[PDB]
């Protein structure tokens, strides 16, 4: 549309995923690879705010964010995460979500919004970009008949209705997650997406900081395939960018005229996987399109890196309580260790397999 929360801005990169991008690095060997390696850490990506004890990183990103464009008459961006539902991840294995249900779960998630909010609110100059939950509502749609999702959505809803209304009053700028194109872009899942989110945009007055939709987090989908990848055989809707162009004009008709982001950070290499649903340390992956506002799509606001390749998607150790069978198969990389700590071998890998290269 008119207005995309990229333009005008310099994205404020993350002084995290440098420090570990300056470490990997000093440990590759080959001097050119390391010299691209290092470069990664000034390609911006997402925070993930995935515990209330990221909290205080954040305070001091939008602090420094705002002295750096002081310094050089830029107005700056923050990119983060909102990822900390109650019950989180109902459909995985396993989850790392310091919140549940059971135990004052979306008290304690209004509680963590409200934290983060007034830290926001502290640094009126500064532009933030919020994803919003990956891996929840789409749940909502395909996921019901898992007994942990049936029983979260209510509080699922809640929360993220919670988290769009309160961040909206500090002016954040969000998309909500939308999984990909083998998750809601399958035809028939269109609709029921579409309704849920239609709903969602509806609850939280259709705040007009409540941009759309963002895909392909932490997976691994093309936005244009040259060819349809093998694993998505019976959905035509192959790549990201056939998805949103059928999911988009859905929105559209009840007057949300939703624009997208899509992550890229993990899609440089097509046709790595044996099955679509095998989304843990994909062997062979790849640094793929580096963020930009040039999407080439009207639909498109930015390719993003939300997910920061290099850390891990979950350990392939059985004897962990965080144990995710999906770790393990032919096309996950191994041995891994737990989910967001860094997997160097597999940081190598997407650099020297990065495309376009670096």
């Amino acid at each position: 549309s008119a207005n995309n929360p990229w333009t005008g801005f310099q994205i404020f990169l993350s002084p995290y995923y440098a420090n570990e991008v300056a470490a990997a690095a000093k440990q590759i060997t080959d001097p050119t690879l390391s010299s691209k390696a290092a470069s990664v850490a000034n390609i911006p990506t997402f925070t993930w705010l995935d515990s209330v004890a990221k909290i205080p990183d954040l305070g001091t990103y939008l602090a420094s964010a705002s002295a750096l464009g002081k310094s050089t008459g830029t107005k700056q961006l923050v990119q983060i995460v909102i990822y900390d539902l109650p019950d989180r991840d109902c459909a995985a294995k396993a989850s790392n979500g310091e919140f549940s249900i059971a135990n004052n779960g979306q008290a304690n998630y209004e509680n963590y919004i409200d934290q983060i909010v007034a830290q926001i609110q502290q640094f009126p100059d500064v532009r933030v970009v919020a994803v919003i939950e990956p891996d929840s509502l789409a749940n909502l749609v395909t996921n019901l008949n898992v007994q942990k999702c049936a029983n979260a959505k209510t509080t699922y809803l809640a929360c993220v209705n919670y988290a769009l209304t309160n961040l909206a009053k500090v002016g954040v700028y969000m998309y909500m997650d939308a999984g990909h194109a083998g998750w809601l872009g399958w035809p028939a899942n269109l609709s029921p997406a579409a309704q849920l989110f239609t709903q969602v945009w509806q609850n939280a007055g259709k705040s007009p900081f409540i941009k759309g939709l963002a895909t392909n987090v932490a997976n691994y989908n093309a936005l244009q395939a040259a060819s349809p990848d093998p694993i998505t055989q019976g959905n035509p809707n192959y790549d990201e960018i056939h998805y949103i162009n059928a999911l988009a004009p859905l929105l559209q008709q009840a007057g949300w005229d939703a624009t997208f982001i899509v992550d890229q950070g993990r899609s440089g290499v097509q046709n790595i996987r044996q099955q679509w649903g095998d989304w843990c340390n994909i062997k062979g992956a790849g640094f793929g399109t580096r963020p930009t506002t040039n999407t080439g799509s009207q639909f498109i606001d930015s390719i993003v890196w939300v997910k920061p390749g290099g850390e891990c998607d979950g350990t392939s150790n059985s004897s962990s309580p965080r144990y995710d069978s999906t770790c393990s198969l032919p096309d996950a990389a191994q041995p891994a260790p737990e989910a967001g700590t860094w997997f160097q071998a597999y940081f190598q890998t997407l650099v020297s397999a990065a495309n376009p290269p670096l």
